[PDB]
């Protein structure tokens, strides 16, 4: 449905009647003419300017559209200003003359002709004289036609009006008047199609059809001549256009005929696009019909293009755009241009010199003349119905891929492909990395247990490679830009303000502290100075004191002094030393060198510490050389050390923190360092293996990258089934290389054709994808074909603008863990149950593998594209019997599903997985990975992502979005045993090595650092059962194993060659041989006991959490044996007190006896702001008796009024693992017969005493001269040492505060 | 002006089992071309404004009532998860129905927030674009609102807007979860199309009603299936057949009143039934003596109009003053200047 | 279609009922952000969407919830006479 390079939607559309003519009444005419405004009634402004009072333009109405204007005006013409007084004056003149003659009262019912009306009328306002007409203004239409009743004078009635006894001939009217200021050049001026100039054409007006045939034996020599058949206005006229061209609307394409013609058409298409059955219309057809001087054999002019069209579209078609009520100049070349477009011209009717064809099928009815005849083409497409148009998109659109059963050969894809794709591309990353830190912590000085600095790990060799040095520098660019050092600073002064002594439960700095910026204050970015010191000035940071005063210090300071850190310094010393110092400045690889800098800043860096202080320091390489010569020198400068690992891009910085400067620490190498090692570098491994998939930056996209894109450009497709439809094939091989991606799609409207664009991402699972295909399934094209909208160009860019969810996070490492976990060699077949209509699996499975994936909704893929024996998909649901019949499998999975699953059946998991299971057993089935939502570490709802429900066991997703059932693990566990007891179990949940990124990032999506915490947090809630039958389960003496404790562990194994592996937090921490073997969690002892064929484990862990444990002999990957969980201490912390009689209210207050376990050290606390502050000794104290820690406190009267905890004591936080409420001190009454004590309980807690309800005292301002009996106590045994107590002699007292 | 008379029926209330063979059909001059037209000429008649807005906005108002029949609870709850799988279709000056904004804010009284909003259909901007003929990768949702036409490709092909209406009822139920709630908008509640529906999808939910809003003369219903489950037992019912009773009688009482009115382009020469008579005088002198044209001229025009209102004007013009007299007439007057023997004098 | 839309008729026993001082009692909030407050025989009790972090000496977290909705828990007074100050 396409002419030249017109494009027709297949619906036809036009009206049902038309309107019947009817003559304008005397006295009509005259309130016309006597309007009081004439704009909108006789003439109307295409063009009017409101910031000015100007228009250019102007469209005439029938009193007037039959003016040719003299020459004169023509030449010279007026403004709009002008205008509008100049007809005001002629109208109302004309109307005068009108009703001079002819009186109203006597004349007002008959009707005017219009052609005479017309002539006497443009005469009048050409200044020429016009009594000739005013004779002939009025005729009987009830005895004869506006033309039959002139051709009873026929004369040459005037130079420009003549008539025969059966034609007359006239000037054709302009339609268009152009003011002052017309400009043709300017495309956006309304077009006019040359009507404006006076003498265009000329009208010739019969009576009869041999009339019409002389006036064509004379025209024959001229120009073609048009004519209207379906309704001739004022009735049958033919019109010759005037010989010559008109300016402006195309490269010279034109003559005077054309613009008719193609402005006809134009209009014709207009009306068949809005044409409604219940409204009448004065004709159905609008298009011209050339007479005279034509060639129906060819198509090679702009003329003969345009009648090909016209003859189609009386049948009434539809442009598939929508095209202007007024055009302009643009839109007229736009039109001309695709006309004259290559293309065929249509055939289905054949022009006929003086006869229509219409299409009986057709809307269209035809008139009473004999000038339309019905006829039958062999082969045409349209029908019959409305069509509207849509508005256009601000936005590429996005699009889903729907298939038809018909499939094409790889080869054909390719080369369809290769020869409409824009191969070599120009693209913009965009940024990877959103924002947020992933930031690490770890206590050194905590671990008890020593690790020689020999063993410690080094840098990976390959660590200053060119390529991963460019990836490193590539990911820099990748982050989202900011101020790195604000971010990174403000991570460890968060830590540093709960930084707490060991040894009192104080913090370490306190309000006016002394801090030097030893570290290079850089005038960083739009500062002078780094940006976190505007915070600590200000106290932004919550929980950091206020320095007394800051000291800056480097190379590149402004407000301080230059110097070398790397030699003695002539400074004075601070409480607080932050050496943010590089080393790398001076040293690019040369470790050596790197570490003498790193050493000697260190140095002096302590060096200017006072007693107590705090020194921290930036660390770019942390070498096991120059760990060695850490605890080599400065082994006892401090008490404590910790090591802060903030992740804004992939570097192996470090930041260590010295707590306690004094002379005789230490300070030793130890395990918990090895383990922070292993970690740090695991990151840094699987962030470079994520950003190998990205190409770098000027590279134009060559199809070599794993992350580029791909796009296919068309113009003025025409997409259909039809086979070797270019268009089509295209389309589908290009789907092919993209579909795990989002597919994109653009219209953008050239001056000519249409540019459409189709692309999308192509990433390693589309190639997985690819690679399973046997052939490439064909689409469906009907949501193509229906966009007829037009958008926005494409953009081309690797990554969007917005972080994805964390939903999104967990899914990517559960895609990551199965691709892996699919790769064992030892599987031949594979059942997923309850895949989505979209088979994704088929992205992570290597295509070698046999799969069957299941769904109740059909399948959206065309399942004859693969190889049958290789894929199979069975529609149906797997929660009932039913479902197992011929279902054989040797492996299965279910991911996401089962808690959907359970509560669709309206059950719990226990149930639902004990029914399940068997019959994946009875299919033959081994192994299995099941996603089950269940509580591994502890229960705590995450704030929206889930809620955990009690009252039932029910999770909540996205504040209630979705609702599943869960259990408990260790039911879950025991149910499963049951079960199968001899299988083994494991759990596996994301990797806080963020080994799964390269299925975030490699995908092109963007992400947010500070999100991954929640992220592993949300999969601790959702975690991963893999079920092994082929393997005996694990075994363990102390089930409860609790921390810290000897614990012996069974491994049934045939071969004392195996090698053993245990891993925590996603790295080993355990493994070697029996022989001999290496440990960073505890004592660990290896033997195997042939005798029992088991390997014997002997390990007494010193810390908590899930570990898992695998065997491996020389010429096999490493097999999983189970898993095990260790348990942490009890919380449970009770206290002892004494009798009332033992209640001390004297200043000496009473002891109460602790009962607790000494891995939780105790101080007592207030529970202020949300935080625990640590309470001054003189009112309560944890008191280190001989054989166990007991409790001293004394009794003041607003104990009863506040609450005070019993607080975990670490030097990261205090009362985080436990904080016990002392409950017994909140609810102790005062004996009204003793002396009482009483002071404030804030640190600014004003209060006031009610004795007995007669107010007593403002315990802040008491009275001057106290009341009587009342004293200021000696001890303070206030909360805080600076207030006093005051003791009262007797009574009862309130508080009110 | 505006408003809507619309009505609902509970079709699962009704236990009163009945064949789907029996039910009424569509009647046989429905897709006539006067009929046709004058359903165009009432759909032109109405007041302007978003016949969308109206229609979705009771729809909603019923959905944001409706509740579990075994647990008396709202089928709906806040963070409901929805997808308008109409076409979303940028509508007047919007790029989506504007229904959503009301949805978004909570605008609708007792209809929960949903926790988010996805589009589909063909003429979406912040969605995407698939056919819903065919199967679908979408996932699913809890709401599921699909108004969706069947007539952009079938004009009166009534077997082609069967299968297309078959076609997207069962892809609209297999994108909600389960028990969720769909909607369907569909265009002809032809009886083939009813034996279909209980042939397939009888099971696919627990309770199900018609939603029919009035704001042009049309025959489209909106299905409503409460309670996505599997083990449904869906029948025709007597409940369904009283509706399609009723809808018929009002389509054919509004086609009925419209046939008085005029087209659109026609000049008003009196054929038709509730058109305008006027007359026209120029300084004109009524008085009681007999023959007085003026007088004779009133009085007739006057006996053509009685019923209805008689307006009156005199305009000045340069010279006399043009006086006209007019009124509408109607049937009505028809029946009064019938029962005449003679035209009074005024 | 719609809740007690044919028929709704008030449980006015309920209303009228006598708690007895001498036995263990149950209190809740009544509506769904129906912040109230207790009063003990004239003397200020809790605020029962905050009780107080030491609790009134015999008053406990109950464990059904019976409020008016789950999502509240009740608590039980162990005697006495109540205002409601909702």
């Amino acid at each position: 449905a396409a002419v030249f390079g017109i494009q027709l939607v297949p619906k036809l559309n036009t009206s049902t009647t038309r309107r019947t003519f009817l003559p304008l009444r005397f006295d009509l005419l005259l309130d016309r003419l006597q309007s009081t405004n004439l704009h909108g009634v006789l003439y109307r402004a295409l063009d009017f300017n409101p910031v000015d009072r100007s228009a250019t333009v102007i469209q005439t109405y029938p009193p007037l559209n039959a003016w040719s204007p003299h020459p004169a005006f023509i030449e010279n013409p007026l403004d709009y200003r002008d205008w509008t007084e100049f007809i005001h004056d002629r109208a109302l003149a004309f109307v005068g003359v009108l009703t001079q003659r002819y009186p109203l009262t006597q004349n007002a019912q008959r009707y005017t002709n219009p052609l005479v009306l017309g002539a006497a009328f443009g005469d009048f306002l050409n200044a020429r004289s016009i009594d000739i007409f005013l004779d002939r203004l009025f005729y009987g239409p009830t005895q004869e036609s506006p033309i039959t009743s002139i051709t009873k004078f026929p004369y040459q009635w005037t130079i420009d009006f003549n008539v025969t006894a059966d034609s007359v001939r006239t000037p054709a009217g302009c339609k268009y008047i152009t003011l002052y200021g017309y400009d043709p050049s300017r495309p956006s001026t309304p077009a006019t199609y040359g009507k404006h100039r006076p003498t265009y054409a000329t009208v010739f007006y019969y009576s009869t059809l041999p009339a019409r045939s002389r006036l064509l034996a004379n025209l024959a020599a001229g120009p073609t001549v048009l004519e209207h058949f379906d309704s001739p206005t004022y009735g049958p006229h033919l019109l010759l256009p005037q010989t010559g061209d008109v300016l402006g609307y195309s490269s010279s394409l034109i003559s005077q005929a054309a613009l008719l013609m193609v402005e006809s058409v134009m209009d014709a298409l207009r009306d068949n696009a809005n044409a409604s059955a219940s409204t009448a219309v004065t004709r159905l057809d609008q298009s011209y019909h050339p007479v005279t001087s034509f060639d129906p054999s060819t198509f090679n002019t702009l003329l003969q293009r345009a009648t090909n069209l016209a003859l189609l579209a009386v049948q009434g078609v539809q442009s598939e755009s929508a095209i202007p009520a007024i055009p302009t100049m643009s839109d007229v070349r736009s039109f001309v241009a695709r006309l004259m477009a290559e293309g065929d011209p249509q055939q289905w009717f054949p022009y006929r010199v003086d006869q229509i064809l219409y299409w009986p099928e057709s809307p269209f009815v035809p008139p009473i003349g004999p000038f339309y005849a019905p006829f039958r083409p062999v082969n045409f497409p349209f029908t019959t119905g409305s069509y509207t148009v849509v508005p256009d998109a601000s936005r590429p659109l996005r699009l889903l891929p729907q298939y038809r059963n018909a499939t094409i050969t790889v080869q054909q894809a390719d080369d369809a492909y290769e020869d409409t794709a824009l191969s070599p591309l120009i693209t913009t990353h965009g940024f990877c990395v959103t924002g947020g830190v992933s930031t690490s912590i770890y206590d050194i000085s905590g671990d008890p247990t020593a690790y020689p600095p020999a063993q410690l790990v080094d840098t990976p060799n390959d660590y200053f490679d060119r390529e991963r040095m460019a990836r490193r520098d590539l990911f820099r660019r990748l982050r989202a830009p900011a101020d790195r050092s604000a971010i990174k600073d403000r991570a460890v002064f968060d830590f540093l303000a709960s930084l707490v002594n060991p040894t009192t439960a104080n913090p370490v700095l306190d309000t006016s502290f002394s801090m030097a910026y030893l570290g290079a204050s850089s005038a960083h970015a739009n500062a002078d100075e780094p940006v976190i010191l505007a915070d600590i000035r200000s106290g932004s940071i919550p929980g950091l004191p206020i320095p007394r005063r800051i000291v800056q210090f480097g190379y590149d300071v402004v407000h301080g002094s230059l110097l070398d850190l790397s030699r003695a310094v002539p400074t004075g010393t601070f409480g607080l030393v932050y050496a943010d110092l590089d080393q790398v400045e001076d040293a690019g690889t040369d470790m050596p060198a790197a570490n003498r800098a790193a050493i000697a800043m260190l140095g002096t860096a302590l060096q200017m510490t006072t007693a107590g202080g705090v020194s921290v320091l930036k660390v770019n390489f942390p070498t096991r050389a120059f760990w060695t010569q850490v605890f080599n020198l400065y082994a006892t400068h401090a008490t404590t050390l910790h090591l802060v690992k903030p992740t804004i891009v992939n570097s192996s910085e470090v930041f260590l923190v010295f707590g306690g400067r004094q002379s005789n620490g230490a300070l030793r190498s130890t395990t918990a360092l090895q383990r922070a090692l292993l970690s740090l570098y695991a990151r840094n491994a699987a962030i470079d293996r994520a950003v190998t998939h990205i190409p770098f930056f000027g590279v134009p996209d060559d199809g070599t990258s794993d992350l580029g894109i791909d796009a296919v450009r068309l113009f003025d497709p025409m997409f259909s089934d039809a086979v070797a439809n270019l268009p089509s094939n295209a389309l589908a091989s290009l789907v092919s290389r993209v579909v795990p991606s989002s597919i994109m799609f653009t219209r953008v409207p050239s001056n000519g054709p249409v540019s459409t664009t189709i692309y999308g991402k192509r990433t390693f699972l589309s190639n997985r994808r690819r690679a399973r295909l046997r052939d490439v399934p064909m689409l469906i094209t009907t949501t193509l074909v229906h966009q007829r909208r037009f958008t926005t160009p494409p953009t081309f860019t690797l990554f969007s603008s917005e972080a994805v969810p964390v939903t999104t996070l967990v899914a990517a490492g559960y895609n990551s863990f199965i691709s892996e976990q699919t790769r064992n060699p030892n599987l031949a077949h594979l059942l997923d149950l309850g895949t989505g209509p979209e088979c994704r699996i088929l992205s992570l499975i290597p295509p070698t593998l046999q799969v069957t994936m299941s769904d109740a909704r059909p399948c959206a893929e065309l399942m004859a594209s693969f190889d049958p024996a290789l894929t199979a998909y069975v529609q149906g649901d797997y929660s009932t019997a039913a479902f197992w019949n011929g279902i054989r499998c040797d492996s299965a999975t279910a991911i996401f599903t089962l808690g959907a699953a359970a509560a669709a059946a309206g059950t719990d998991l226990i149930a639902f997985v004990q029914q399940l299971i068997p019959r994946i057993v009875a299919a033959g089935g081994t192994r299995m990975w099941l996603q089950l939502n269940t509580p591994l570490y502890e229960v705590s709802s995450l704030p929206d992502l889930i809620d955990i429900d009690l009252r039932d066991r029910v999770y909540r997703f996205n504040g209630g979005e979705r609702v599943e059932p869960y259990a408990d693990p260790v039911p879950l566990q025991q149910a499963i045993a049951a079960l199968l007891p001899a299988a083994a179990l494991s759990w596996h949940t994301l990797s806080p090595t963020c080994d799964w990124l390269p299925y975030i990032i490699g995908v092109g999506s963007p992400l947010n650092l500070s999100d991954i915490n929640t992220a592993i947090s949300y999969s601790r809630l959702t975690p991963i059962l893999h079920i092994d039958t082929t393997t005996p389960p694990l075994r363990v003496n102390p089930v409860p194993t609790p921390l810290n404790q000897q614990c012996a562990i069974r491994i049934t194994s045939l071969d004392p060659a195996a090698v053993l592996s245990v891993q925590h937090n996603g790295v080993e921490v355990i493994g070697g041989t029996p022989g001999n073997v290496i440990s960073v969690a505890g004592a660990a002892a290896l033997q195997y006991i042939l005798a029992n064929q088991e390997f014997l484990l002997q390990f007494t862990p010193t810390l908590p959490g899930i570990f898992d444990v695998f065997l491996t002999t020389l010429g096999q990957p490493p097999v999983p044996r189970g898993s095990f969980t260790i348990t942490p201490p009890p919380t449970t912390v009770v206290l002892n007190m004494p009798p009332p009689g033992q209640l001390d209210f004297t200043d000496v207050g009473n002891d109460a006896r602790i009962t607790c376990d000494p891995y939780y050290q105790l101080a007592v606390c207030i529970f202020k702001d949300g935080q625990y502050v640590r309470v001054n000794p003189e009112k309560a104290s944890v008191v280190t008796n001989a054989p166990n820690r007991d409790l001293h406190f004394v009794l003041d009267l607003a104990d009863n009024h506040v609450l005070l905890y019993l607080c975990d004591v670490t030097p990261s936080g205090l009362g985080d693992r436990i904080a016990f409420p002392i409950v017994d001190i909140y609810r102790i009454a005062f004996p009204r017969n003793t002396p009482v004590r009483a002071s404030l309980p804030y640190t600014g807690g004003g209060a006031h005493l009610t004795s007995g309800g007669n107010p007593f005292m403002s315990l802040t301002t008491p009275p001057a001269v106290l009341p009587a009996g009342v004293a200021l106590a000696a001890l303070s045994t206030s909360v805080a040492t600076q207030y006093p107590t005051y003791t009262l002699p007797a009574g009862v007292y309130e508080y009110v505060i």
